[PDB]
């Protein structure tokens, strides 16, 4: 734990939060996936622009005054929606204002369109998502936990920019 960056994943149920966490930390995809009970953790150590960082990534259910303990100390946040279900992207702003009720204004937040491997079912055009990120100063990437496309880039990018702030 040279420096340990706590990151929280948030977003509605079944957007792929847990599988995202699984593919980044252990490189595996839980097909047999159940809704997350409580909060689960997973760490990974990587070196961002030349300084070894430990990420300590928190995960919970999309569904208890545990929110404050959930967000406490988070210096990063992945706002995940499900590219194929427009209702997941719509209440991302509602996750966003909860995430800013319980964190610092300078947290590094990436909006994430997960499941980009389901190309024939995409219900969210990337320019409405890019518009929402522009409007809110969010980073943004499309990802597939199933294919691993952009998962590492999503996390390391967050980690790198966290590093630039506190370095
Ligand atoms: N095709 C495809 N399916 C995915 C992808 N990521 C997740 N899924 C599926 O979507 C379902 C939800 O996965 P989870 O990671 O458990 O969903 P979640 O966001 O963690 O939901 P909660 O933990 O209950 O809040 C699972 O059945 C996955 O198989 C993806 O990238 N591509
Ligand atoms: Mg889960």
């Amino acid at each position: 734990y040279d420096y340990l960056f706590k990151l929280v994943l948030i977003g509605d149920s079944g957007v792929g939060k847990s599988n995202l966490l699984s593919r980044f930390t252990k490189n595996e995809f839980n097909l047999e996936s159940k809704s997350t009970i409580g909060v689960e953790f997973a760490t990974k150590t990587t070196k961002v622009e030349g300084k070894v960082v430990k990420a300590q990534i928190w995960d919970t259910a999309g569904k208890r005054a545990i929110t404050s303990a959930y967000y406490r100390g988070a210096v990063g946040a992945l706002l995940i929606y499900d590219v194929t279900r427009h209702a997941t992207f719509e209440n991302a702003a509602r996750w966003l204002r909860e995430l800013r009720g319980h964190t610092d204004p300078n947290i590094v937040v990436m909006l994430i369109g997960n499941k980009c491997d389901l190309r024939h079912l995409v219900a969210v055009k990337t320019e409405e998502a890019k518009a929402f990120a522009e409007r809110e100063s969010l980073y943004f990437m499309e990802t597939s936990a199933l294919d691993a496309t952009n998962v590492e880039n999503a996390f390391t990018e967050v980690l790198t920019q966290i590093h630039k702030i506190v370095s």
